[PDB]
């Protein structure tokens, strides 16, 4: 009834879970305790951008955070959402503070997913495009303490008037319209999505990072979902 | 609270309000009183396809429903959704019958719709694809009697177990996730559509007709929005 | 000079090489000798669609070859195209007779390839679609024997004027645009194709199949690419 | 034998041809004489973006330049293409100098194309994407003086090792792939293009500006395109 797969940006690396001990990136089936990881060298106060893909044919659960002038960091893994997702998903997007500061806001935002039936070809598909949300921003789902609009950003995090980036904090957001993963006819299904980020510390010690994540058209923020919990897992591993 | 921008298929000529002589298409804004219309030759029986487009530069709706070996027929009206469309609006579909039979299946399905602004370019935009509709179909609002899955298309109206097109009926569908007209720094905004139909006849006297119609998140239909109120208009006129 | 990868559609099964015993579909990598073999049931005069995707992050080759009704054959090849294709690519049609009769007739055709860079987000990029070739096509490069417009189709093989497919032959067809496979600062890369297709055979005994190839701006067909040699490799094997 | 439609960016208005009085933006059909014109605000030095679509349906000629925080300009020409441009046309960048300096860089550069058929939907279709251009960059058509890969960037006019615009200059640059402006089952078509430039100059009296234009696959600069000529218009008005 909440089950989710996720790609996370690690910047505080919490060794009592499983993770590296620096920065990493890595895929989520089910738990904090992600499948695989890596390593991508962290730029506080620069601008960022992440990528993600997969399909049915291969079933390879695929990323890359990339950082401009600096070198790409990716991480691939295998699994069949087929077996793990809600036959319809839904999109959204997550990132966390607890005890450590940092900033979480999204620049620009893109999604696109489609569906090969057997009739004859280009069957179904969907597109979502952004470079700046609104005050009103009407057709995506926020939790919590996300704000869309404050600069013209989905800001995932609790932001001040002056920059301040809020600790103990945790939201997120989805696009409206649900997601079709897999189908009756369906022999060749795709999912790609790319985003632009920007994380800010004033301190050497970063809060927790971000997450793009799949799940249900229910997904809720689960308990103390902040912290490392980076609101996509409940405590649980 | 409830006002819609449509664009209708015209099968049975209701003289008695404004339409042509025989099967018309054109422009509808706030009432049934289509502003712009156009002559249409019906193939009962036949597969078909329609097609919409336009934008604020030049804000001018345009329509094309074609049939296949058969010519084209257009319809073109100036208007300012600006000044009529919510901010934030829905995509749907109506079709309708009434003492007349038809029927109004779906095949394809499509929605493209994109937002220019200030920032550099390619801000904001949104993709629907359909090819058939499932049992599921849980990316879209149906409306009365609409079916999904029927067989494997999007059924706006009423059958049988052997096809007989039911009459006196009404019902309608539209994308989940809403759309976004116009904004703050958009300066430069387009809207795309294409949908191929199938109406069927047992009589020489078909039903009502179909259309494509624009409105907000919260549009339903009306009172008796049976009949040539092709369940996108009151009675207002 | 002249190299290519190719997803081929395998009617005529050539024991002689190393075709399974009935029609098979797999990848070939510089030769005749396809590296992953999959089977498939023909269903001849039928319409057809073939699919094929991939990427450097999974760098997979794998493909889909549909048939409406029936049941979804699929293949897979782990390659570094990287390290096989010039950087910069031509994409194509061939099909293939012989002594052996069949139709190789395309109905519709479609491509889609991005390139995600450094800088930020949403880098390079192109699309193609195909529904109905014409007596100009223009932004088309075909060889041989290859008919466009015939019946309002792209024809890679040779037909007479009541249908009698050709034997003995041998023709292709290239979109004008080159391709860019990857790049100085390109993290992410990725491919995307769907196809229809129409094989006729008045034979029990089919000619030798289609194939969908990735090559050189300069590909062209060898000496006797007739026959099993689907004009995508010369005699060397 | 060489005919073209252009969106110009005109930098230094030449009175003795019938341009305003300050920079301004219009549509050029034929010959230097642009159709339309429009008043906007230059930003030397300053990041920019174009805008321009149209149909046949409307048949409307309209485009966007706009500036970041500052306001838009826009102009819009009706006129007939399909009466004006080959069946079949080309798509490329023209940017020009003369007596007056400027820089003429292009950052982004994006285009999309689709025609619609009496077939039933979604018939043909071509999209190319930019954000920077390569010392290779091979599906692209450059004239003159054009550099690819100057600094990653589409460098339309004539530039030094540390910026210095040059003078009396001019070139330009074409997609591969032709492009289909009209058919003969086609009742519904469209083209889309946006474009950021950046124009820089020491001087208070900048050059003469850019230039987005459609003409054939043979599209060749005349005599002295060099200055207001733009390289889009010989000596003819
Ligand atoms: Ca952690
Ligand atoms: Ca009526
Ligand atoms: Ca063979
Ligand atoms: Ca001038
Ligand atoms: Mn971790
Ligand atoms: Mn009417
Ligand atoms: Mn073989
Ligand atoms: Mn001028």
């Amino acid at each position: 009834a909440d089950t989710i797969v996720a790609v996370e940006l690690d910047t505080y690396p919490n060794t009592d879970i499983g993770d590296p001990s620096y920065p990493h990136i890595g895929i989520d089936i089910k738990s904090v305790r992600s499948k695989k990881t890596a390593k991508w060298n962290m730029q506080d106060g620069k601008v960022g951008t992440a990528h993600i893909i997969y399909n049915s044919v291969d079933k390879r659960l695929s990323a890359v955070v990339s950082y401009p002038n600096a070198d790409a960091t990716s991480v691939s893994y295998d699994v069949d959402l087929n077996d793990v997702l809600p036959e319809w998903v839904r999109v959204g997007l997550s990132a966390s503070t607890g005890l450590y500061k940092e900033t979480n806001t999204i620049l620009s935002w893109s999604f696109t997913s489609k569906l090969k039936s057997n009739s004859t070809h280009q069957t179904d598909a969907l597109h979502f495009m952004f470079n700046q949300f609104s005050k009103d921003q009407k057709d995506l789902i926020l939790q919590g303490d996300a704000t869309t609009g404050t600069d013209g950003n989905l800001e995932l995090t609790r932001v001040s008037s002056n920059g301040s980036p809020e600790g103990s904090s945790v939201g997120r957001a989805l696009f409206y319209a649900p997601v079709h993963i897999w189908e009756s006819s369906a022999t060749v299904s795709a999912f790609e999505a790319t985003f632009a980020f920007l994380i800010k510390s004033p301190d050497s010690h970063p809060a927790d990072g971000i997450a793009f994540f799949i799940s249900n058209i229910d997904s809720s923020i689960p308990s103390g979902s902040t912290g490392r919990l980076l609101g996509l897992f409940p405590d649980a591993n």
